[PDB]
Parts: C-alpha cells; sequence; structure tokens
C-alpha cells in the first residue's frame, strides 16, 4: 500500500525533516502583497483550454517567474554526480537502473502532452490502446492529433507544473476570500489527518463543515491534471504537511550537496525492506517514485516544496550515476511513434549501404514529423569510401549513438504504410533485411539536378537538425559539394516534387534522448 | 497493534448497527450547556480528586447524574435480555456463557477493590509489591479503599463517559465555543478511524486546537467519571462528530437486534481470536463491547447516559440453555482485604467433618466471612435443625459448592483464631490440611457466650436469612443458632459490650450463592 | 571500541602476562617432527564441506587428540568455584550476571550450528530475520553445519593454537620455521598498537610471501587448522619480547580470582558488557570465556581441546526467566517447522500443568519441560494415577516456561493431540487461538500399542517418572510421560515406530535451574 511506503519513508528519513511553517507562511504573505492575482486567475483560465501554444505558456512560465522572485524556498541548479561512497557500488548499480526506468516513465508520462498523439484514421483497437493510453496520463483536432501544448521548445514546459505550499496558501486566501490564519487552519487540520492516513474525499467532506475555505477542493483532479494554481487534494495535503511543528512529514526534507548521498541510501534501505519499485506504466507516481524524481531534481532546495521552476533539466540529467534497447525504451518509442499518421506520404531516406546504414530518416511533410537516428558501421572500410563521397560522418560521433534503433524503429512502423523514396532497391532492401515486407514503395526517380533544388533552401532553414556531417564531401568533375543527410534528403525531395519549399516547423518523432546515450 | 485490529474488524462487521448520531449529541450537549450546573460539575471533580470518598460523596456524584440524565435523550433502559437458541445457536451460547463469567471475575478484581479494599498494612516485602501491582493494574488502619460507602452496588455504572457530557463540559469549562471543540473532537475522530490516537497524535492536535490541552493524558478509564477529560472520553465523543466510519460507539441496541449483534461479535471472536483476559485493568475491545451491550438490550451502549441503569451485565443478559477457577481468583483477590493480624473469630454450625455454615469475623475492621455448605450426613443435619440451627435443608441446595476448602486454603499464613471451641475449629482446618493456623480457646460459660444474643440480632438480622425452623431445648422454643451471629456475640461477651457498627462481607454475596 | 577494551586489559593484567616464545616455537617444532600434515590437509577439506557428521567430527577429534598429546602447553580440567574473599560479594553478583548473559550469547552463536535453523515455508519477513541471524553466526528446509548425535562432543574442538599456527604455515606454506616466526612477530608488532587489517596484512606479505596464506574474511565456523587472521595475530602476540600481550597470560587457581578482580576493575572503568548481539566475541566476553572455561592453563594460547564442559559449567559463583533466556528460547525456537505435523500433550490439568511436550516427527524435533504444581493435593492424585512424579524433584526445574514457550511457539501452527479439550484451554490461557487443534481420538488401547516400544528406545529422553502408577481394577501400570505420549501417538497413527535420532528444541540447563 502507498501510504505504507510513506510511512516507512517517514520513519526512515526523520533526521532529515524540519519544521517549516514560519517559513512557508511568511513566503505565502510576500506572494499576497506581491503577486497579482488577477494573473493566476489568468493562468487558471489558459490551463481550462483543451489547447495551449507558445503564447499560453510565455503567461505561465512569466507567472511562475514572478513567484519565484517573492519566495525565500526555492531550489537551486545544482547538477549532482554519484559515486561510489556512502553509496555502494551495488547500491548505485540500483539507482542507475531506477533512474532508467523513471526516465521512461516520466517521458511516456508527459511527452505526449507536446508531441501529441494520432487519433485519425485507426482501427477500433488501434484507437482503444491509444485512448487508454491518453486517459493513464490524464490527456481535438488537428489532424487527427491530439496535442495539448503547440509549442516551439517543448523543453520550456520542464518544470513548470508543480504545487508549492505558499503559493497554494497564498491563492486561497486571496482567490477564496477568507483570512489567512483561517487558511492555515483549515490546512492544518489535513495536515494532522496525513500523519495517519491518505485523506480522502469522505475525510475532506468532514472538514469542509469546519473549514469552508476546503470547498475549493477539487477532489477529482491529479497532479497529472493540474499546474502549481489549481486546487488539487494533493497540493493541499502538501500544504497541510508544513503546518505542523512535530511529525517527520516527507514534504519538509531539504536536501543540499552534503546530504543528498545519504538520503539516497536511506531511501534504498527502505527500498530494499519493503520491495519498493519504479512502476513501467505512465500516469501517477508512487510514494518511491516520486521521492526519487523529486530528489534527484536538485541536490540543492526542498524536494517536494520549494519553487522549482527555475529548474532547469530533468533528474536523470541533473542526477548521474558514475562508475538492444531495454524493454523500457521500446515502450517510450512505441508511444512516441502514435504521433504517426499511418496514412499520410511519409518519405525514406538513408545514408550508408542498406547492408550496413549509418543514418535513417523518415519524414511526413503534412503534418511535419519526422523520424531521424544513426547506427555504427560494421564495414569502415566502405564507411570512409561513402565518408568522402556522400556523407561526411565522422565515426567517431556515431560511438554515443543509441544502439538497436534500426531494428526497433522498423519494427514499429504502421502496418501498411506506405514509403516514398528516392532509389526504392536501397529502402526494400533495408526493410526486408529487417524483417519487414509488407511495406509498400513509390520509387520517385527524379534527376540528380531536379533532386537537389532546394538543397540549400532546406539546410538554410532546416540546419540544427542535424549536425552529424562534418567532413568535407566532395565529386570528381574534383570540387567539394555539401554532404548528403537522410534528412535534407527527405525534405528536398520532397520539396522538389511539391514544387516548392514552405516554412514549417518540423517536430521530431524520437526523443533526442533515445537517439543518443 | 493487534487491538485497533479487533476494534477495525468490529467496525466492518457491524456497520449496519452504526448510525448517525451528531445532531442527537449536539443537541444533548445543547441541553447540557443549557440547564446543567456547571459549578456542581466542578463539585463533583473536587470530589473525586480526594483519595478518599465516603457516602455524602456518593450522594453528590448520584445526584448530578440524576441531573445530567434528565437532561439528555440519548439514554439507555433497563431491559433485561434472556439469551435462548434461535438466532444464537446452542454452541454460540456457550460460548458467549463461557465468556460472561470470565468477564464478570475480570471485572469484579478491577472495581471491587475500590470500595471492598486490600489490606497494606504489616505485611512482607513480596506481599506488599504484590498487592501494590494488583493496585496499580487497577487505577488505585492498614486498608487502602477509595470508597467508604454503606452501599457499594451503588456505585453501578456511576461512572461512564458519555459524548453529549464531555462535549458540553470542555465548552463550559474550557470557555469556548461549541463549535470549537466540536471542531477539535471531530479531528480526533478522524485519526480514530486510522489508529487509535496517542499522546503525539494529542500534542500535534492541541498546537492548532487548544481546547484539547484539558485532556490529561495520565488519567485512564479506570477510577476516573464522565466529569474528567481522559483521552478515552474525548475519543469517543470524536467517534460520534463524523457521522460515518462504523464507528462501534454510534451502535444502538434493541431487543429485536440483541442477538444478531453478539452473533457478530462471535464471529469476529471466532476469525481474530478473540478472548477475555483474566487479567484486571484495562478492558480489550472484545471484553469491551461485550460488556457494554449486555448492560442493557435498549439503547447506546457506547454512548447513551446509563447512570440511571441498575444491575451488571452478567446479571441483565442471561444465557438459558466446586468453584471455577474465575472464582478462584476472585476469591484469592476478595480474601486480600482480611488484616492477617487482627483478632479473627471463627464459628461453624454443624459438625467439623459436616459443616453446614462457617463464619469468620474481625471485629476491628469490621469484616466477615460468610457461607454454607450441603451436608452429607443428612440424619445427623435434622438433629442439628432442630437443636441449633434450624436451617431447612432444601434452602442450601441454592448455595455455591466448594467455599469450604477454598476459603480455608486461602487464609493468610500464621493467623491467630479464636473461638468457642477450638476443638471442632481444628479438626476442620486440619481436614483441609492447615495446621499452621493457630487457635484461642475463649470458653465463655453456656449463659455468659449469649447474653448479647439480642443486641446482635437487633443489629444484624438483615446479614443472615438462612435460619428458618424453630428450635429447641430441653422442650422450650429458643433462638437458632448461626454462626456468624455467635462469632459476633461471643466478641461483645469478650468485649464488654456491642458497638453500633457497619460490617463489611468479604465474599461477593454472588460467590456464596449460585 | 574493541582495542579500547583490549589496550586497558593489558595495562591492568600486565604483571600476568609473560615470555612464552620459546615454548611455543617448542610446540610447534613437536608438531612439525610429529604429526601428519597430509591428515591436517583432510580436516581442512571435512571444514569446507558446508554439511558435516559423526564420521567428520571423529576426524577432527582424532587429529585434536593427536595435537594434544605432542605439545607442553595444555589446560587442564579445572573446576573453580568462586566465594567472596579478594572478590567481594558485588564482584560476585556482576560476575554471575555476566556469565548468564555471556551463556546466552554463546548458545545463541554455537548451538545452531547444530541444532539447525528452519528456512523453508515462512514470510519474507521470517525469512529476512532468519537470514541476518545466520550471517552474523557464520552460517529438509532446516539449515545445519553439524548433523551429530551429541553436539556436546563439538564443545572446545575449534580453538586456535600459536604452535599448531606456526607448525601448518611452515609445513603447508613450504617455507623454514624462521621465515614463519619473523612474518608472525612482525605482525604482533603492529599489534602492539592496533589491531591489524587488511592492508597491514596486503603490507606484510610483500616482505614476508608466508603471509598470503591468510584470509581476512573469522573466528566462527572455522577451526584451529584453519589460517584466519584472528589466529595468526594471535601466534604473533607470542612472538614479541614484551609489550603486555593477553594472549600470553598463564592463570593457576592462585591467581584466578585477582585476574577476575582485575577484569572487573577495567569493566567498571569503560563500562564494558556482555552484548546480547550474537557472533564475534568483544575482548571482553573474550576473555571471561577464556578464563572460566580452566583454572589451570594458558586460556587464549594452550591446546583446550581436552577440556569438557562450557565456561559457565567450569567457573560457578557461590553465593521467572532473564531476558537473555527469553533471547535464547526464542532462537532455539527457529529450529521448528511451522507447517510440519506437531504433537502436543500436558500432565496435570491445563490449569495446572507440571509437564509438556510437543512433537515434530518428520524433522524428529521434540520440546520438552516441567513446571511446580499450584495444586499439591491434585498433583498428588495425578502422581497415583497417571504421571509418578515426585514433586520435589520438580523444585529444580526452570519456572516461567510455559508462558515463554507458547507465547513463542510459530504463528498458524496446526498441533494435534490425543484429547483435545485440555490443550485448548491451556494455549487460551496465554491466548494462543490462531493455534489450530487437531483431535486424534485414539481408543485407550490403540493408545499404548507402542507403549513399549517408544519407551524401549527414547527412556533416556526423560527422566521424571519415578513414582509407582496404578490403575484401579488394583494393577501397577507404566507412568505417563507427556513427551512419550507424542511419540507413542504419533507411532499408533503412522502404523510403527522408526528408530530416530530425535532433537531437544530446548537447552537442558534452560529447562532445569
Ligand atoms: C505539461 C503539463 C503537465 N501537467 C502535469 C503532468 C506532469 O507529470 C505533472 C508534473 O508535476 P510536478 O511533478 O511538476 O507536480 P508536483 O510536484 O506538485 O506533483 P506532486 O503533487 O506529486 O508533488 O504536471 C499538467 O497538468 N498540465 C500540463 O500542461
Ligand atoms: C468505583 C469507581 C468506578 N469507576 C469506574 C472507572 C471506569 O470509568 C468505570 C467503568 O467504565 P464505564 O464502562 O463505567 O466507563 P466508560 O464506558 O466511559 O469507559 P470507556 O472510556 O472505555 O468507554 O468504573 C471510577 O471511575 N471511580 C470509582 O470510584
Ligand atoms: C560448533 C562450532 C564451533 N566453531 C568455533 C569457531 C571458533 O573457532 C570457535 C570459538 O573458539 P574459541 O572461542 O575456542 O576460538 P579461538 O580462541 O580460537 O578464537 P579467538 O581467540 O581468535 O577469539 O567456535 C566452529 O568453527 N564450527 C562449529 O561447528
Ligand atoms: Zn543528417
Ligand atoms: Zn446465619
Ligand atoms: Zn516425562
Amino acid at each position: 500500500k502507498s501510504f505504507l511506503w510513506t510511512q516507512s519513508l517517514r520513519r526512515e528519513l526523520s533526521g532529515y525533516c524540519s519544521n517549516i511553517k514560519l517559513q512557508v507562511v511568511k513566503d505565502a504573505q510576500a506572494l499576497l502583497h506581491g503577486l497579482d492575482f488577477s494573473e493566476v486567475s489568468n493562468v487558471q483560465r489558459l490551463m481550462r483550454k483543451e489547447r495551449r501554444d507558445d503564447n499560453d505558456l510565455k503567461r505561465l512560465r512569466d507567472l511562475n517567474q514572478a513567484v519565484n522572485n517573492l519566495v525565500e524556498l526555492k531550489s537551486t541548479q545544482q547538477k549532482s554526480i554519484l559515486r561510489v561512497g556512502t553509496l555502494t557500488s551495488d547500491d548505485l548499480l540500483i539507482l542507475a537502473a531506477d533512474l532508467e526506468k523513471l526516465k521512461s516513465k516520466v517521458i511516456r508520462t508527459e511527452r505526449p502532452l507536446s508531441a501529441g498523439v494520432y487519433m485519425g484514421n485507426l482501427s477500433s483497437q488501434q484507437l482503444d490502446q491509444r485512448r487508454a493510453l491518453l486517459n493513464m496520463i490524464g490527456m481535438a483536432g488537428r489532424d487527427g492529433v491530439v496535442r495539448v501544448w503547440d509549442v516551439k521548445n517543448a523543453e520550456l514546459l520542464n518544470n513548470q507544473f508543480g504545487t508549492m505550499p505558499s503559493l497554494t496558501l497564498a491563492c486561497l486566501t486571496k482567490q477564496g476570500q477568507v483570512d489567512l490564519n483561517d487558511a492555515v487552519q483549515a490546512l492544518t487540520d489535513l495536515g494532522l489527518i496525513y500523519t495517519a492516513k491518505y485523506p480522502n474525499t469522505s475525510d475532506l467532506d468532514r472538514l469542509t463543515q469546519s473549514h469552508p475555505i476546503l470547498n475549493m477542493i477539487d477532489t477529482k483532479k491529479s497532479s497529472l491534471n493540474i499546474s502549481g494554481y489549481n486546487f488539487s487534494l494533493g497540493a493541499a495535503v502538501k500544504a497541510g504537511a508544513c503546518m505542523l511543528d512535530g511529525g517527520n512529514m516527507l514534504e519538509t526534507i531539504k536536501v543540499s550537496p552534503q546530504t543528498m548521498d545519504g538520503i539516497l541510501k536511506s531511501i534504498l534501505k527502505v527500498k530494499k525492506a519493503l520491495g519498493m519499485f519504479i512502476s513501467d506504466t505512465p500516469g501517477e507516481r508512487n510514494p518511491y517514485e516520486n521521492i526519487l524524481y523529486k530528489i534527484c531534481l536538485s541536490g540543492d532546495g526542498w524536494p517536494y516544496i520549494a519553487s522549482r521552476t527555475s529548474i532547469t533539466g530533468r533528474a536523470w540529467e541533473n542526477t548521474v550515476v558514475d562508475l538492444g534497447l531495454t524493454y523500457s525504451q521500446l515502450m517510450t518509442l512505441k508511444d512516441a511513434m502514435l504521433q504517426l499518421d499511418p496514412n499520410a506520404k511519409t518519405w525514406m531516406d538513408i545514408e550508408g549501404r542498406p547492408e550496413d546504414p549509418v543514418e535513417i530518416a523518415l519524414y511526413q511533410p503534412s503534418s511535419g514529423c519526422y523520424i531521424h537516428f544513426f547506427r555504427e558501421p560494421t564495414d569502415l572500410k566502405q564507411f570512409k569510401q561513402d565518408a568522402k563521397y556522400s556523407h561526411g560522418i565522422d565515426v567517431t560521433d556515431l560511438f554515443a549513438t543509441q544502439p538497436g534503433l534500426t531494428s526497433a524503429v522498423i519494427d514499429a512502423l504502421p502496418r501498411n504504410m506506405v514509403i516514398t523514396c528516392q532509389g526504392s532497391d536501397d529502402i526494400r532492401k533495408l526493410l526486408e533485411s529487417q524483417g519487414r515486407k509488407d511495406i509498400k514503395l513509390i520509387d520517385i526517380a527524379l534527376s540528380k539536378t531536379d533532386s537537389r533544388k532546394y538543397e540549400n533552401a532546406v539546410w538554410d532553414q532546416y540546419k540544427d537538425l542535424c549536425h552529424m556531417h562534418t567532413g568535407v564531401v566532395v565529386e570528381k568533375k574534383k570540387e567539394e559539394i555539401t554532404p548528403h543527410c537522410a534528412l535534407m534528403d527527405c525534405i528536398m525531395f520532397d520539396a522538389a516534387v511539391s514544387g516548392g519549399l514552405n516554412t514549417s516547423v518540423l517536430r521530431a518523432v524520437l526523443p533526442r534522448d533515445m537517439v543518443f546515450r
């Protein structure tokens, strides 16, 4: 049971807990004195939209920044590198495994909000499976892709949605029109129930007769559904936890670079004692997934309750362990593939020979999504020739690429997809070698001159999407020419067929974290 | 804890008998705030602070209880219940009877010493420690007692807690708004859905709910009143504020639902392995619910005013289908009242090898042992009836067997016993293997022996109802000889007079009769 | 820390230390000239076995005997009675309390090697707790190292001795005696200032190749034929000219009280104590064990393999179960399979029992113990018509075991018995209702078919029944023993009686005293 994991974590981590009521209340007073609550109200309106854009994201990020400026309980950017010492060698293997698993769960929980899930012309079963994923993660339109956030840089969504007890307190007070004191009291009572049990709707009902301010709490919302400006029971419980000058609440834990390793060691002791685990399914976190994510985000702050909105990066980026895709990876890849329209015109192109590919790309011009990844060659002799005369890739730059993607991506391609390419024999052979004989191919056969008419235009617009081509490439007359990229080739070949290049933002299908290791 | 597991299982099984009584408890607490003299509440708290209380004190208590009972609608009323086969099986009733007998013994050894008392004077270090241990377990001239009273049965059911009274006292005597106490106790009730609240929980609750600092966590269910603020009292009241959670506290019992409730308790018992402990002191959840329900087939066993209920649980609920181990513990404990060093008379009626009435009397503290035995020699008995005791043999059927051996076994080591016989007493004590007891033969003349005979019967007639037959001497009719009255009159003869004095029965008048 | 305690003991006992290097080398030279080191190799092979039997034990005890025959540094059987004198009355109370605590720690450490611990079908939480204990002490479904008829033959068979360690290194490491001597001397030097650790040993091996024969991973589940760091350090302590090494202490009956008095001065000064943790001995538990084994010998370094008895039996103080005994009892109970068929039977009434037995026939273990009666009048009837126990023979039995054993019985056991009503009441008395009972109800006649075969095999298991017992008809009959009953009631249900070694769950010195 989840509360048992929590109580044992409380028992084990008691020495890292503190009484922070005063500081949370002072932060709440600073917001009350300093924050535009009509702008809070404005951000609540934006979170009620089914579809949000960069203008919506800017409003949220600016408000988060204004909140951050007024409070003292703030997390600071602190990369942590975990080495043998307080943590054992086996401790470190356990932690690196569990963080790989959390990376998978978090990406599959958050990414489709921005990447999107195609929900148009699909079979009954596909629609059912997809709906199940969407429902599980708390998730229109065009076309027919379901996507909550349409933004140029999805990375600007990181860490912008956490609840903070001082904000929750200031907003209950100001937006609910009660005295700060009555707000503190209602939360204290919820805090007290939480010493003994997770509070439920029935418990909260009884509390609302005492404190009508608790009527603002929606018991149907989860942390998947909310921002720091919304009133979930989760937000209220976390605030109430902070009001006790008393009892080992995990929400009051502070981490510093001096206590990180020990706090993690204590978590691993409870992990082994209770058999806690990271789940393979996306959506809501268990107590262990939650504590581990919060601690690893920053070795300097209050993991549960400080303002975390100025923190860049993910927890698996901010805390690293120092001494064929996995199941976790394959699930990420499968769900990322759901963004593709199986019916749409889809280009494919490769660099390297089809029995030895080093760069592969697929491109759907209509929605603008692309698949793009790399493979280390087997035949280094032939690679060197292809490097001089085609692709200009330095082999040593491929060392950091994720192995196994060629198989895995090709296996995950929609059944009966139709692929368009420039030179059909190479593609067929590659697809057949990976066991896909069902994919139909359209060979375009453009002339060499017609093929590269939009070459300069494509590289002018889209250069930032590929940095792999570093070597000078020549052609026999020898003259220097622009290197061939699988991805740019899909885009220029499509532009040549279409008779023009549009200025479109493109959407990467694979996470960068999967393309490279 | 195993105990809270027992409570939670009972809550599940019994949920259909629970009810939403928030509004009634609060309305009752409202009638008390409007109606009750809270200076008298305060007066009764003063009296509960005394180490020694008397009948005047018990008076104030019962009268204030009557005042409380007159103001509230949540009241249990007198309802005797007889359990017969039906909803409860043959096997069920055996279990409940075995369990009530266990509870009875436990409860008496817990409560009776508060008024009967325990001698703590001139005893060995071993005995003093063993007695101190018992005393600590139960909340407590050589005798330590708390209630010095004429009729101790007037203590029954005068000390329960009740949600409405606790709420009304918190409010008035704490000087906070009613809603404030409700709020604080609600919180306490919420915690009690998940655990039994402890001192730590109370500490954290008080920091925001100052009203709770009136609860002193040292005070216990045992030796405290409905007017005092124990954690138990607050927890019970909070249980009533939720209107949910299947709180045992909100159960109502009627003559129609009694057998069904006890059947569900028995179900939980078999499933959890619940039991009545033979240890005195704090009640486990099984012992406690069993007590509370069997007190009345009509009320709210946990939270109603019960102070108008006469009788005890094993008297108001009965199963219709020598000493047991449970009684021998009760017996061995009741005997602790005696001062081994005091002057002690012993007299018997019937010959030494066939006793029918035995008595011992310690004139200094006024306590007495008195019981009966069925004769083996019916021939010699009828002669004894005509010439000595006038006891009708059939009136002895109703007396408890095996007291002769158990009492003589439990008599304190090295006691000096005074008697108008010595020889019949010796033989009998030797018969039971008590050679260590020293005897003083007083050898009074026939006529000096019975100088105070009328005086003694005049004052103490109600203490023995067993002598019914006409007794003659060579013939003229004479006053029958009673073992108890003889001890008293022989003592008066030696003393040169008889004091007007209340005596104390060492044995429960409930162990003498079956 | 333990080295702190060692340092203080060295300061205070220094007058009892002597230089014994010459005698140690002489003994090692006697072994080198006399001992069969192929047989030493054979006993090392036997100690590598995870499970060992009585043939293995005989090999060890015969080799130990051969060693003992060859050396002059040997301890002699010498019982010590401690009386008021050099030790004060309070000294004697401290020492009595400590020997009781040490007895508990020692039994909890060594006894499971032979009694066994059940590690079969149990919860996750039980297996974790039991694994922790087994790891602490250096250790079908029952894990045991020694499967032997008489585990007392294990006593004093595993001590390290400097002459043997020195002889074995020399011969089996194929170096000159002087090379081993100088190597251990250097180790002894380090020991004047610290307990040598792995880095110290690693450093020394680079100048002394012989020292790589030593393992750094203890004194538990090894012998004197093993090359532990402990044995090598002990040998090294003997190689030094002075420096107050506890290893060189000699005790006699004249010095014994004075040595103990001095230890107690250190105990008081440092706050030394006997731990309740099973496993490795701290220096106070160690010196007290070694001194109290014999009042005549070299407690750390002599051959001890001919001494019978334990330290709390060989040294005694003449002046309801303790915490230490309850710890011992809880651990003893780990031997039982909670899932196995288990008989129970009692003599005396359930309210007043005087003999209790439980028996698991598959594994062969039995719980068996006594209690003094409350009602002597009923007891005397039971003595004449059932059990034949003389009440004065119950005086010497350990009280408090009824409550303690029953409270300690595995959760959810199923118990088989002949007549269920008395067992129920007794179990109910200690609030054990989780224990399910099976009433086997054999006829009186079928009951006791195997009565004579059981007594013929197992008489030595109960000596309590001395009274003549009779059955009205009046004729003499065989007294009824709770233990023998479980055994014969089992044989009747099984249709035969196997010849089977039985194992007592409880230590004998827990049943008595
Ligand atoms: C991008 C986005 C995420 N979310 C949700 C999904 C993210 O996984 C989640 C991250 O929240 P945090 O994990 O940032 O929120 P929290 O720390 O308060 O969580 P908890 O209550 O356990 O302490 O926010 C939204 O509700 N709306 C959005 O638009
Ligand atoms: C004789 C005497 C009895 N008693 C009481 C102690 C107990 O309150 C009472 C027995 O309990 P009730 O069952 O009388 O008390 P309760 O129902 O409130 O207990 P709980 O909180 O568990 O519901 O006998 C005294 O307090 N003082 C006395 O002097
Ligand atoms: C029963 C049994 C005991 N033992 C032994 C291991 C230890 O050597 C022995 C304890 O012996 P001593 O206590 O006899 O050991 P020691 O004096 O050599 O050790 P040290 O001076 O370094 O503290 O218990 C086994 O090894 N296996 C067994 O099966
Ligand atoms: Zn490229
Ligand atoms: Zn009479
Ligand atoms: Zn026997």
